[PDB]
């Protein structure tokens, strides 16, 4: 189920984003896609994994914010060939500064949504609004992003 929570006692102008999004290190080339898929789809579906081997790491999106707090905890330090796999939060939307990446929960004031964050936010299939207006006091999970802006599809 979409969250869309009134948070009244967050700051004010702000809403809070919950990520979707699960920092990667510590990937050697012995660790690949196929076998890092396997080893997130215990906790839910994967929507995006993506490595990339010449900066040790990678990033891995859910559908789901409650899959991605599970694997976030089981997936924390795992030793693994010649490395360990230590997946922590990471930051899909909204500006990096306003995400702690101790939770990867953000809260943004709404005045630092760019033009293309708002619109994602209101017409995301997983997560954002579900086509509601953004309006503050509101916790919702990390849009998807990086398509086009449009209300037609
Ligand atoms: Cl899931
Ligand atoms: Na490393
Ligand atoms: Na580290």
């Amino acid at each position: 189920t979409r969250r869309f929570e009134r948070d009244p006692t967050i700051p004010p102008d702000s809403i809070k984003v919950y990520s979707r999004t699960l920092f990667l290190g510590g990937i050697t080339r012995s660790v690949r896609e196929p076998v890092l898929r396997s080893m997130f789809e215990r906790f839910g579906s994967v929507q995006s994994l993506i490595l990339n081997h010449n900066y040790r790491h990678g990033f891995l999106k859910m559908f789901r914010r409650d899959a991605a707090e599970k694997a976030q905890v089981a997936m924390e330090n795992v030793p693994f060939a010649d490395t360990t796999i230590r997946t922590k939060w990471g930051v899909g939307f909204g500006p990096r500064e306003c995400s702690d990446f101790s939770t990867g929960i953000s809260v943004i004031p709404i005045r630092l949504l760019t033009d293309a964050d708002r619109t994602w936010l209101v017409t995301a299939e997983y997560g954002g609004t579900g086509g509601l207006p953004i309006t503050p006091g509101i916790a919702l999970d990390e849009p998807d992003i990086e398509i086009g802006l449009g209300i037609s599809s």
